[PDB]
């Protein structure tokens, strides 16, 4: 009957998050109130921070990977904002290319329709990108992220298309944009060249065959043998029609078997065990003496030159390599080395064309057949020359959006050259590969291992094929002079076109005549010029975002180079590399100072998610079930630099952490809710325990901050959680509960406790604000004391505070040392544990302790162990080397339940006083 005489100590801040209901209201408010613009306009901004957004493709709804990405960017940006900086973060969308165009192509199929008008086709692509840009923008905002989402950048904006073109212009004028004719990746499904970032290597089954090419009569006579046939190994019977040579290893021994097969001696043992060749060797020859002999192709009876390759391998195959210059890059260079024909009779759709008849390379029945469908019939046609057929599996390149296997076709395309010296901005001379490698060494990678991934790619990469044979993209908008057969790179022409794109967009390249695309100076010679109609690799679009966004807006959307970029691990093959290369051409450095890489969302078994496999976890369902602040906490509280597995068990762990933080903030708010805000002006006498908590708060705050500075949010959250769980809840709040609930509101020691709780909630708000922004906004909404103490209207006014200044602490105050008393506490609690299960007592408050160590502050002992008496009493309960435990020789107080009453059912002296107030 004393419960209503206690301090109420409640807050309107609720235990339950109600996140599905409350979070949309917060995020809608931030949109309506233009919170991001308010952040940028903050009057006392000091220093600048630029995160340059890498642009997601404007196709589809968001998945959990996009959420991971944008949430990490948001934590990084909000950290810098709350450190006091002016922030720049303009999100963007990647609107061109097959990620958009393939969806139009597939829908036209399903509807059984076609769209051949270029302007109308580009319009359907553009409308699709516009549609999903808005969908994605709103789904991003539902995660609580803040950026310039009402003014995002778009690669389909006319000014951006011009910026991309002007970047290409800079490459051309530095001498790095050149035509090459060679075999390259070819996607037959979309009738386009491809480069590396547009291929996905996947396991594929293939025929694997060993084929005898008999030496011609005159070559047998020169070699002085009766029978000899070189054996080749190939997995592509579809290229045998284009054979012109058989390449051997230089200065290497070739064995001739009794049945007359000629293979590398080093491989004969393996080949005979396979049954490709017979076991007996009759003669050995040096490949140097075999060069310029001639064999016969069993498929079509054509000559095949015996040639010497560069670096022919002896781990695979036979040591004799079927050479088809039209369908292999190294083959092509060998063919030119020996002035051989480049046979290439495979069209843009991957089908054999009339060249096989004109050149007598393959039977006419194959005309129009797809090369992969023809292979079975080709293999059957080989007859006795087929020595062995297997089926193998190997990693094979596939088109990134049609998912069909690619082939290689000799073709003329446009490239950025990697090993071509060009004039540096400082006047020196270096190749792009050299510049990029030097640039990488100036970039910080998080984790540092990511440097090695990008560096190895730059060390090994080939020339970058830029030209694509689709319509949705930025054209390589140069004219060829027919009088010279070379491109026109005159600045007046290039600037004229760039200005037209900036005002009208690239549709004009298809619509306008050559004369109408030329400056008036040139229009009389318009008859001599023809347009290049190829469009740029979409990876060149996105590689140019630093120029189009950071440079062309002169710092208004962030500096070049950016301070941070942050993307998934596939962007070393992608956007990190394209942006590095273009930045090194234009600026001779990377357009970013730091690269943070995150892993991929994968299922509970570590496997990739796909609608095909049935293992896709829905972002919308995840948000509905847990709320965005829980999804955000899951991101921050996990090892995001490696792949992240999604499962109910891991989200249940995160929910328990969120509940612990939330329940802690509720308790804090409840227990300084009644404090007279005049307290905030005056200093207080703090107890040793108070000081221990303030000093501990400062030590853990430094550790959290250092961890968050290194982007190790797990480490920082673990420090914060341990403080919340152990020192705060376990030690301080337990020890303070009596004063908080049972001491007078005027009690100066209670007021000091409340100031410690205020300072503690203040630091929790500051450190959690980048991660749980909605929840900290809610905390401030419900606590007038915090808003006054922090001079904060809302979460966007938070700053790191000096607890020392706010609480008026003395400069040279010597820290508490609690090692001895906390060791006594743990030892007492272990002994109390044992007495409880024996039934000897129920609670620490029933006990008296006499400590043999006279050196300890006895009131601190009583405070920390929550005994009701320090000293000697009558009934001995137990004894250790450090202390003796007795039953407290008092009654339980009916108001505070401490054993401090001299009379049964009578308020103790403290409570008596409080009740009389
Ligand atoms: C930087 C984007 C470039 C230019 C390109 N448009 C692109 O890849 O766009 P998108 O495919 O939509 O991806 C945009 C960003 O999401 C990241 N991402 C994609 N899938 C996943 C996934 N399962 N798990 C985690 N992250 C993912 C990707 O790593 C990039 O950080
Ligand atoms: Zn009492």
């Amino acid at each position: 009957e004393y419960k209503d005489t206690l301090n109420l100590n409640t807050t309107t801040f609720s235990m339950k998050g109600n996140l599905s209901v409350n979070e949309p209201k917060t995020y809608a408010k931030w949109q309506e109130q233009q919170a991001f613009k308010r952040m940028q306009a903050r009057k006392d901004n000091h220093g600048d921070f630029t995160l340059h957004d890498g642009p997601p493709y404007a196709n589809g709804h968001l998945h959990l990977g996009h959420a991971l990405n944008k949430i990490l960017k948001d934590i990084v940006v909000k950290r810098e904002y709350f450190k006091g900086k002016k922030i720049y973060y303009t999100p963007g969308w990647d609107c061109h290319g097959l990620p958009i165009e393939q969806q139009i192509l597939e829908r036209l199929e399903k509807e059984k329709t076609s769209l051949e008008n270029p302007t109308l086709f580009r319009e359907k692509c553009r409308d699709h990108a516009k549609k999903f840009l808005e969908i994605q923008k709103n789904e991003f905002l539902q995660l609580g992220v803040l950026g310039d989402f009402e003014d995002p950048y778009k690669t389909m904006d006319f000014k951006f298309e011009a910026s991309i073109y002007r970047a290409l212009v800079e490459v051309a004028k530095k001498g790095l944009l050149k035509e090459r004719h060679k075999p390259i990746y070819w996607s037959y499904a979309c009738e386009s060249a491809l480069a590396e970032a547009e291929v996905e290597y996947k396991m594929k089954k293939s025929p694997s065959i060993f084929v005898a090419f008999g030496l011609k009569k005159e070559s047998l006579e020169k070699l002085k043998v009766k029978k000899a046939s070189l054996v080749i190994w190939t997995t592509t019977p579809w290229t045998l029609y284009a054979n012109v040579a058989i390449a051997l290893k230089k200065d290497a021994v070739y064995a001739l078997t009794q049945k007359g097969y000629l293979v590398a001696k080093a491989l004969h043992e393996k080949l005979a065990a396979l049954g490709v060749v017979d076991n007996e060797i009759t003669h050995e020859f040096n490949s140097n003496d075999l060069e310029y002999l001639v064999a016969t192709n069993p498929l079509n009876q054509r000559d095949s030159l015996v040639a010497l390759g560069e670096h022919v391998g002896l781990e695979d195959g036979t040591g004799a390599v079927h050479t088809a210059p039209g369908h292999g890059e190294e083959d092509y260079y060998l063919g030119l080395r020996y002035n051989l024909e480049v046979l290439m009779s495979v069209d843009e759709k991957g089908c054999y064309d009339e060249g096989i008849i004109h050149n007598q390379l393959l039977d006419e029945s194959y005309l129009g057949e797809h090369v992969f469908k023809a292979q079975k019939r080709i293999i059957e046609q080989l007859g006795d020359s087929l020595l062995l057929e297997q089926e193998i599996e190997h990693s094979y390149p596939h088109c990134w959006r049609t998912h069909k296997p690619v082939i290689y076709r000799a073709t003329t395309q446009w490239f950025i050259l990697m090993d071509e010296p060009f004039i540096q901005n400082d006047g020196s001379q270096k190749t792009l590969r050299e510049v990029a490698l030097d640039a990488i060494e100036k970039v910080e990678f998080v984790p540092s291992s990511g440097k090695n991934r990008l560096k190895t790619m730059i060390e090994n990469r080939p020339d970058w094929c830029l030209s694509r044979q689709r319509k949705w993209g930025v054209p390589l908008a140069f004219f060829i002079d027919k009088r010279t057969n070379k491109p026109c790179f005159e600045s007046e022409v290039l600037e004229h076109v760039a200005n037209l794109f900036e005002k009208k967009g690239c549709d004009v390249w298809w619509e306008y005549s050559v004369k109408d695309l030329l400056p008036p100076s040139y229009q009389e010679d318009a008859k001599h010029y023809e347009k290049i109609m190829h469009i740029l690799d979409v990876w060149f679009d996105s590689g140019s975002t630093f120029k189009a966004v950071l440079e062309d807006y002169h710092g208004e959307k962030g500096q070049s180079p950016s301070d941070v970029i942050l993307e998934g691990s596939d962007q070393h093959r992608g956007w990190f590399q394209s942006s590095l290369l273009i930045g090194c051409v234009l600026n001779n450095q990377a357009p970013f100072k730091k690269v943070i890489t995150h892993g991929f969302i994968v299922d509970e078994k570590g496997e990739k998610m796909s609608k095909s496999k049935g293992n896709v976890v829905s972002l919308d369902k995840l948000l509905k079930t847990h709320g965005s602040d829980v999804v955000r906490l899951w991101v921050a509280f996990n090892d995001y630099q490696n792949d992240l597995r999604v499962s109910q068990t891991f989200f249940t762990q995160t929910e328990q952490h969120y509940k612990k933080f939330r329940n802690t903030l509720k308790f804090l708010l409840a227990n300084f809710s009644d404090m007279d805000l005049k307290n905030l002006e005056r200093p207080h006498n703090f107890s040793p325990l108070d000081h221990f908590m303030l000093e501990t708060l400062e030590t853990i705050s430094a550790g959290v901050n250092s961890a968050f500075e290194e982007h190790d949010f797990v480490k920082g959250l673990n420090i914060l959680m341990a403080f919340v769980t152990n020192e705060l809840s376990g030690i301080y709040l337990d020890a303070c509960k009596d004063s908080l609930y049972c001491d007078s509101k005027n009690n100066e020691k209670r007021q000091a406790i409340q100031m410690v709780l205020l300072a503690t909630a203040s630091k929790l708000c500051y450190f959690l604000a980048p991660i749980l922004t909605h929840t900290i906004e809610e905390v401030l909404e419900h606590s007038q004391a915090l808003r006054i103490f922090l001079q904060a209207k809302d979460v966007f006014d938070l700053k790191d505070i000096s607890v020392s200044e706010k609480l008026h602490l003395k400069e040279f105050k010597k820290p508490e040392n609690f090692e001895a008393v906390l060791a006594l506490r743990s030892a007492f609690n272990e002994e109390l544990d044992r007495l409880k299960k024996e039934g000897v007592i129920k609670n620490s408050l029933e006990c008296a302790i006499e400590v043999k160590e006279k050196a300890l502050d006895e009131n601190l002992v009583e405070e920390l162990l929550m005994v009701s008496f320090v000293g000697i009493a009558k009934e001995k309960l137990s004894e250790t080397p450090a202390f003796t435990l007795f039953k407290a020789p008092f009654y339980k107080c009916p108001r505070c339940w401490r054993f401090k009453s001299e009379l049964e059912n009578t308020p103790c002296k403290r409570c008596e006083q409080v009740l009389k107030e």
